């Protein structure tokens, strides 16, 4: 079968013949309809040889979707054809935070050796993949796998992140999305669908607040210096109840930090090395809470197909081959892709 | 009357005599029977003048209980003689946070003039003090005024910060208390009342740590460079799924970063000026929410005078005089009150 | 002034001349400008003698928006000239149900002698009313009183009764809403504006599921002995993860026990004199919930405000002078008022 | 093997030997090591012929502890020799529900033909039981399995049902526990364990009272006609916060309606046939929610396994043998278990 690989530390990933795997007991073998890029997969092959950990090949693709091609011995729970969606955070299934389906949170996988697919695991970016387990695939039915495949990160993460403090987003609450990309465009509708916050839009291209605008984005700010002073004054100088930043950045956690109200929380979702809020007396709010959260639980990657399927998610996509993988990979780089890009095999 | 106020920058406190205040209308006059005395106080007059902006002089003290003893024109709810805790953080009593009793944090209070009883109006450190409005007095009973002034924010503030999340520390979940001084001793009996979370205690002081044992800490281990490798032997190598840092020292906050679990909290309660947490990628586990907390609302004053009330906490205080207020602020200072000081006049 | 009072047992209200009140120390006189008229009121004009225990005359209205005329005696906060809302459910406002605002489930209130306007207390049914306390008082800006009038009982109470529940309502949710008239046709819209509920309506007369549908209902069903049938139909066998039932009859109570969901809920909103839920094993799904619920609280009102000022409730009334306030009560009687009645004094 | 089944409609279990089952692919075999009698037994044993469904014979048992003997193919996570609880409400592991760990109110399973062990499944009271999946499994370590077997069930289910609830249970609260036997003498230790309730217990007996006070109840109250107004004297006419009734007798609903707080919460976990709560205006307080709960969740066993480990549970026990199962039975029928009653298998 086809399939998109790094296969050097930092070169570009190629596209590679590799034998079709088979599933062993428990296993299932997905056909993939769609395999979603992530910017984490820019991470991911940034890093030196000494950092990197997810063994060479490594087939990329860590948001997947695909039907049911074949059943490893004893599965049940899902018939040859089901469109499924796969879980990403593998955990060890067994632990307290996993038996609440937060596998995302699982402390036992690294030493178990659980990997997941795109991270470790073959990924999805390839005609066929193996899933571990039953309990890591969700049905989707007829989604288009296209518009499905973002669901499983880009979706998820800023789901779960919104999940973390859902209760303060009531009416009259204002949220701030920072980076309005294949994240932060689903978590502006995220927002919309859950809550009834005030949404603004932060992202330092013009066309990206065009997409948070399209996307359901009440406002949208120019980032960069005069970013804090704008949303401010948007929420009359009391500040946003939740800020989402999808960058990461330290201008952007500095901008954070000098928008978010008391009582309110900053969600550092975006992933720059060496970049950190500081908490602490004068520096931030009183009562205003601060994380960095990971990936999202079983129950809430099925609320994001939910919401997919009641119509609440446009997710902005655009399509690859397997041949063009490595292609679209230099467009994420470049910041080309407006939405998500999508490999679609065959 | 006899008041203990901060008079001159840089100065030490003073004992002096000022006239006894009159309620105006919704106003509510104490007879003070116990006034706390709180480590912010330290840092409220280690304040440059530049900073310092409560006003000279100040009658100090934010932790009050006391008997109602003259209704101003208007006040009901209340008859003469009531035991009554003051409820320190004063809001506007309006707004969103208001309306839900978390005047802690209210963004109206500072443009409306509104500043609490010790840090910018006249504080419990006094034999009478003024209380704006009756919705800032919680009943009291009987309880001893000596163990009860803490509550008001020794007892509350860490109160508070165990609330916010509260629902993490279920059975098989781990609290780590980081300083057993006048809020830190009264965290670990919170957490034992509210929470089935082993409670592992750190101070530099091994007197504070047998207090912390007396008061119901599972383990109790000496803060420094190895409290982080302590902590996690006993949890297992898992960490702990919150800490409650009530010092909040630079090397307090990197202890907790160094043993919170994924998925945890850091509550950093003690404040330490620049010091700070670091959230970020790779510097903290994933999940792990770290807040700067401030006092507590309302209703948790209230359901810490009902752990007083039903015998859940026991406050180590030592007691002084309010012409030797003075002196215990200088105990204070040097780390010898076993618990919290109170002044009684 | 002009004011609607209930005079006589067993009698309609009238339209009298009583003095305009003066505001003691701590209270606030406002004009009125817009007055709610409740299904409640009906039933407190149909307590007999023994059982009426809100003294006569009772000038009616406990929906109320105004702007302060005149200020008591120790009043700030506000200034004349400022429009507000009134919050209803008076509480004693120093107990610890009262100190988070929930002033609703004040059990002080009563030993105390505190009743609420319309309901023991002069209401808005008038020209001028006094009210007793600031705290009482929530602003509305330049919101248009007449669909203001009603988010203080009609908004506030489905409010309240949904977000005693608002975490079972993720995507994927189902949320039934039985009655679609005052507080109804509210209810639907809160539940769009603050969850991804599916909602579906349900109505005895097919003009109000019209109003549903107006309001943005997914389905709308006819009320009777067929209702349960048909929404187990709609919700793929599984039932509703949530019922809000604005009748409360016994056959509303009945189709909402036989629609909910396993560990869902049914809040029992409307009244109906002897009507129950029967909450017992195998007369109910597991771990589905079941409450009363009753007004709402402080920060609720300023929610349910914060919701109207964004955009996000349409409230459907009629309007009626203090002359046609008896009229308006008979209309109301008769089930002929699409939405709320609201009485506009001058 | 030896085992105790219900063989016969409407007659006592009988002591049986029957094979020793052989785990299938994902199946283990525990060694029991304790096996909890449980009142429900009771309840399905009175079961007429027409209601029965769980097959006959039927190896009775849904509160089983036991260490890991054989491994079914593919089962990893365990190792021989490991002390194991059982989770007993299996679920299909797939939906919503059981995504979050909450198998106990998984609606698939029915249709899916899972049923728990002791209650169509075969149960505990055999030398020998079969579990489906790993998932169902939690390790227990050193904790002595006589009063580990009861955690399962007398311990998930109380625990579960204060989960609930667990907010309202703060300081100044009051929590009534109504039926001290098994499930209840652990209700009140877990409610001493996980929040600053004031407990008082109810029973009819005087011996159940004492139990009550020698496993921390704060005071112990007479069941029957007096109940409600002790219990109001106890709470200063306000009432009890949350009422957890183990009984669910008619009788003991009517008690928990007449003594909960506005805004507090009963628990009807207690099995009567016809009792049931009747919640609906003037007829329960404001606020008041009623729910009936059933078993508990993955992580809530955890939880009480994590209680009973850190020494907070004292579990009253009487042993039994295989031989005297039946015997159990009949002392458990007429009430003379002083807590719960539990077979060691020889
Ligand atoms: N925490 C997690 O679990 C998790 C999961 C997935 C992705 N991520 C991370 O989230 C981040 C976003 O991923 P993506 O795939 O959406 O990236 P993307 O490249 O699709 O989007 C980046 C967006 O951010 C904008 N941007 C860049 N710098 C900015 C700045 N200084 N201010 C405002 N906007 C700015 C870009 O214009 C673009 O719209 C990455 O760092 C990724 O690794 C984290
Ligand atoms: N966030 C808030 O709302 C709030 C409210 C009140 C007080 N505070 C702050 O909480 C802090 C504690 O106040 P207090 O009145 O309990 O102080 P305290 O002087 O009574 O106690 C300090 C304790 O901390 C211990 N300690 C000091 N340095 C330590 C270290 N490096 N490691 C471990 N233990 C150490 C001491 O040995 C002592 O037991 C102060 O900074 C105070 O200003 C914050
Ligand atoms: N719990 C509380 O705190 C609270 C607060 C306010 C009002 N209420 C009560 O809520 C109820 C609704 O009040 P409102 O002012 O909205 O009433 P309303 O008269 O404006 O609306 C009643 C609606 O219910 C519909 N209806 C009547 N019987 C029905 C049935 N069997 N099935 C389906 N629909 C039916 C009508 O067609 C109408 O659309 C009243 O009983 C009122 O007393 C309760
Ligand atoms: N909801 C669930 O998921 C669930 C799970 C397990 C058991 N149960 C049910 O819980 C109930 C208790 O089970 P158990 O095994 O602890 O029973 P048990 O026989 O061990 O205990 C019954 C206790 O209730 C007391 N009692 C009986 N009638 C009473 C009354 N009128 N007032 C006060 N006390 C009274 C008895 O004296 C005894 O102390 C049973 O009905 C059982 O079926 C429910
Ligand atoms: C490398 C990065 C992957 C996150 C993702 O799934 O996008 C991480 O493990 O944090
Ligand atoms: C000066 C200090 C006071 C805190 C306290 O009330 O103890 C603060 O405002 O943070
Ligand atoms: C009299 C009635 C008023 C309800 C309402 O405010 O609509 C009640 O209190 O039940
Ligand atoms: C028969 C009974 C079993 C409850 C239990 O597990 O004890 C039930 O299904 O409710
Ligand atoms: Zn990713
Ligand atoms: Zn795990
Ligand atoms: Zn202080
Ligand atoms: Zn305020
Ligand atoms: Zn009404
Ligand atoms: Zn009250
Ligand atoms: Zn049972
Ligand atoms: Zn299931």
């Amino acid at each position: 079968m086809k399939a998109v690989q790094y296969t050097e530390i930092g070169s570009e990933p190629v596209v590679v013949d590799i034998p079709t795997p088979t599933p062993g007991p428990g296993e299932i073998l997905l056909k993939v309809t769609a395999a979603g890029l992530c910017y984490s997969d820019i991470h991911v092959m940034d890093m030196p040889a000494a950092q990197y950990a997810f063994g060479l090949p490594l087939t990329l693709g860590h948001e997947g979707v695909g039907t049911v091609a074949e059943l490893g011995e004893g599965v049940t729970g899902f018939g040859v054809g089901d469109a499924v969606a796969v879980y990403g955070p593998w955990g060890c299934g067994a632990c307290h935070a996993c038996a609440r389906g937060r596998e995302n949170y699982c402390t036992r996988a690294a030493d178990l050796g659980i990997t997941p697919p795109g991270l470790g695991s073959p990924g999805s970016m390839a005609e066929y993949m193996i899933v571990d387990s039953a309990r890591h695939l969700v049905p989707i039915g007829d989604l288009d796998p296209v518009a499905a495949a973002p669901l499983t990160d880009a979706g998820l993460t800023p789901y779960h992140a919104i999940s973390r403090v859902l209760p303060l987003l009531g009416p009259g609450s204002t949220a701030v999305v920072i980076g309005v990309g294949g994240l932060g465009h689903v978590g502006i509708q995220i927002l919309r669908a859950v809550s009834a916050a005030r949404v603004i839009a932060v992202d330092l291209d013009d066309d990206r607040l065009a997409l948070a605008r399209e996307v359901g984005a009440d406002a949208a700010v120019k980032s960069g210096a005069g970013a804090a002073d704008a949303i401010r004054e948007l929420t009359g100088g009391q500040g946003a109840t939740a800020v989402f930043d999808f960058v990461g950045a330290q201008s952007t956690i500095d901008t954070a930090q000098q928008v978010v109200a008391v009582d309110g929380h900053i969600s550092v979702v975006g992933i720059h090395a060496g970049a950190h809020a500081k908490v602490g007396f004068f520096m931030i709010p009183f009562g205003a809470s601060v994380v960095t959260p990971f990936a999202g639980t079983r129950s809430e990657l099925m609320e994001v197909v939910a919401l997919a399927r009641a119509g609440r998610l446009d997710i902005h996509t655009e399509t690859f081959t397997l041949d063009e993988g490595p292609a679209a990979y230099r467009r994420l780089r470049e910041g080309s892709i407006r939405g998500r890009g999508v490999v679609v095999p065959t």
